[PDB]
């Protein structure tokens, strides 16, 4: 009954935990083992502020907008317990801001708090005209990876540093079924033309009196191209870039400026504020998340692969709901058995 | 034209600011110092953690509002300059939470976003049915007592230290307009029944996860002695403690208990948070603010005093609005010359 997963994102971290918690009991006996190239702090998880935020336009796929809801709802259920901090959950408030008068969100009433910026909190930010304020919650990667990996560790999952390149390798090698939490390299595993870096560069800027998020947007710059600050615990995320088919995992200074002079135009008082560092990520940009059940009845005998990646620049935001659609999958390949 | 302003709190340094401003000008020769105990960050101004908030039922003067929202306006239009770090100004969201409904209060529009808390914000406060949010500004006392003696040091105004024991000593020293911004003091140097020590403890604890203001409220425990929580730049202030006649300036054990025990309901998370400091302060507790003239015909000459002084726990929140009332009796004093 032995599961790999390969990953050691957000992806792969919850997708082990949840299998586990929904089938460790005796009756039904588990071994699980995780295989990554890369562990905390160097996975783009580690690199995401972790704002819960939707894409806020109708999704293409509507499973989408409730797994969103229940990753929401699971961490708003733990915010105000006294191990929250070891996760990196913590609630935030703050602005989102327009040029023109766009719908309310899908996900309105899942927030707290959501409302239309007033005239007088929009006279704070001169080039948006339109807005919205709500209550939120931060997610931050690195605790949160931490936290899983501690979590697996306890409950007797092995972790292993490989680089994977074949389903048919880790098939022969003795794994059931196959658990796919690569992120943006799926790709190197089984040729997706659909997924496509995402290039992010953010600024890690020290500015504790930064209390609120605020995300800018225009339709002319495109999604994540806007400038955006986001407070975590010990530092402020600053970004707006996003650049698809771009695989250059190196700081570039054009994107530098482009951060700078858009934060600085939000909140001038970031100006004067030291620059703790600087980091490159690559958002697995897919039109759908691919989490579907696919039998490799190509390789070692008819084993079963659970396909769970492409999850942008949301996978903090949806994590939750896909790790329970990932185990519930797990799920139907097991009453499938004989 | 010597002018002397006794004390170096919020009172005297916004005073001594404003008067300059208001008479400066070449035609106008003006010379003044200020006199103080103690200065930054021994001061009542330097333990409280610069909340802008009214007292939140109708005043007994209803002056004192329009001082309020006077100084609600200038420092939401300093909020987004780059030096607005300097005097420790940032915008802050957050929670007000009641037992029972309360009529919502004056400066409703004066704070920004200012709504009713929704049944589900409340249900992450379990002894609380009823409740605010909205948006408000910290201003700290450090920073900012920093930012006027810097501001006040380059305008040529000179600081001495020395404990003033009568008026009349200090109008035979040679000032004309005496300015009394002594606070909680004020008792020493004339006879004020009306004026008592507001004793108030706090605790400062590292907490940057902690993104709102947490105001409790309750008319059993009366004003100020409801647990709160009030994040800052560096820390976070832990409060909820007010004993009127209490003259000990002495951190007490029961009150920390109080403290924590009240916290540790509202922000469970705050279990786990190291405490960087503990520290105790006197609000000028006056039934209304003295902020009136009087011509001291008794000691040397008929000397005109202006009194400043009675801001109990709102001082940072009426300041300035104190400060340009201040100047404007100044300039009656001068116009009464001859
Ligand atoms: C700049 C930036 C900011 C972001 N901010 C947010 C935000 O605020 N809110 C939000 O909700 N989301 C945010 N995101 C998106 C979020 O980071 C991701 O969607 C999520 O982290 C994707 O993670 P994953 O777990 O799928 O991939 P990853 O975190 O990259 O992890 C993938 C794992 O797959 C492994 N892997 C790949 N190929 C192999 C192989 N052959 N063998 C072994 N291991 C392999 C890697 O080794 C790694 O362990 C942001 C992204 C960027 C780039
Ligand atoms: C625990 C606590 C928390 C608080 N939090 C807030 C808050 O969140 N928001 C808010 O708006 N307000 C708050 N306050 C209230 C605020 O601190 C005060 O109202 C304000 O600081 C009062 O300052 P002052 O300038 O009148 O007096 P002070 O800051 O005490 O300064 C008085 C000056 O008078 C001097 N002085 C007195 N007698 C003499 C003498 N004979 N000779 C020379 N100098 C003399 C002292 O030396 C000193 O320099 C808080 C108070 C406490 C105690
Ligand atoms: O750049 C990103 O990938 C990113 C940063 C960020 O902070 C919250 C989210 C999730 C969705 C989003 C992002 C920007 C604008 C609107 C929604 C998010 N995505
Ligand atoms: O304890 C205090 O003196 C105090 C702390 C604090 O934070 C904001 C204010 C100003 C008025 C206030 C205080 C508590 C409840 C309602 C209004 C304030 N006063």
């Amino acid at each position: 009954m032995r599961v790999v997963v390969i990953g050691a994102g957000v992806i792969g971290l919850s997708t082990a935990l949840c299998i586990h918690e929904r089938y460790h009991s005796v009756l039904q006996p588990l071994d699980i083992k995780v295989y990554a190239d890369r562990f905390t702090p160097l996975t783009t998880t580690d690199v995401a502020a972790g704002l819960w935020q939707p894409y806020l336009s109708d999704p293409n796929n509507p499973q989408e907008a409730d797994w969103s809801q229940q990753t929401f709802d699971y961490l708003l259920s733990h915010v105000h317990s006294p191990n929250a901090e070891n996760l990196g959950l913590f609630l935030i408030s703050g602005y989102n801001l327009f040029h023109e008068a766009i719908p309310d969100p899908s996900w309105k009433d899942t927030v707290l708090g959501f409302r239309k910026l007033t005239p007088r909190e929009l006279d704070m930010f001169p080039d948006y005209g339109y807005g919205w304020f709500h209550t939120s919650l931060i997610l931050e990667g690195k605790n949160y990876l931490q936290w899983l990996t501690e979590r697996l560790t306890e409950r007797g999952v092995k972790f292993f540093q490989r680089k994977v390149e074949s389903f048919e390798e880790v098939a022969r090698e003795g794994a059931d079924v196959i658990v796919n939490c690569t992120g943006v390299w799926a790709g190197a595993l089984q040729r997706d033309p659909l997924l496509q870096p995402g290039r992010g560069q953010i600024m890690k800027v020290d500015a504790p009196w930064m209390k609120h998020f605020i995300l800018t947007h225009d339709p002319e710059r495109g999604i994540y191209n806007s400038p955006y600050i986001i407070p975590g615990t010990q530092t402020v995320t600053l970004g707006g870039i996003f650049q698809l088919g771009n695989w250059s995992e190196l700081n570039n200074i054009q994107d530098h400026n482009t951060i700078w002079e858009g934060c600085c135009r939000l909140e001038p008082t970031l100006k004067n504020a030291r620059i703790i560092g600087e980091r490159t990520g690559f958002r697995p940009v897919r039109p759908q998340i691919r989490l579907e059940r696919e039998q490799l009845r190509t390789g070692p005998s008819n084993t079963e692969v659970i396909h769970n990646y492409g999850h942008g620049g949301y996978g903090l935001t949806i994590h939750w709901g896909c790790a329970l659609e990932a185990a519930k999958l797990f799920g139907r390949i097991l009453e499938e058995k004989k």
